[PDB]
């Protein structure tokens, strides 16, 4: 056997998308959806598609995509100039790409009222 397997610590492979730090967006405010992409190395391309739309980068349809680079990996933040109820009804999904492979994470921006079990319609 080996007496003291001395070696460097590191990891590689496809882009791993843990989840998004979504929040309780308010009708009117910017619905930012920060994504925790623990990719290493980071992906070469990224696209934000929910239903039939696909925003790679820039600003369009009241959606502003912006990718970041963190020691851990990367973080794709998507801002929404004027978010609407529809936003919640629409499911978000980030699909990144890397020389290693690819991955996708589903995100559903819930509506204000997470820990509020108040009187609901029924």
């Amino acid at each position: 056997g080996s007496s003291g397997s001395s070696g460097t610590l590191t990891v590689n492979g496809p882009p791993i998308i843990s989840s998004t730090q979504t929040q309780h967006a308010l009708h009117g405010e910017k619905g930012q959806i920060k994504c925790f992409i623990r990719s290493t190395p980071p992906p070469d391309r990224i696209a934000w598609s929910w239903k039939e739309n696909v925003l790679e980068s820039g600003t369009s349809g009241r959606y502003t995509v912006e990718t970041i680079s963190t020691e851990e990996g990367v973080i794709s933040t998507l801002t929404i100039s004027n978010i609407v109820r529809a936003d919640f009804q629409t499911i978000y999904n980030c699909t990144a790409w890397n020389s290693f492979g690819s991955d996708t994470e589903i995100i559903r921006l819930k509506e204000q009222g997470s820990e509020m079990s108040g009187p609901s319609s029924g």
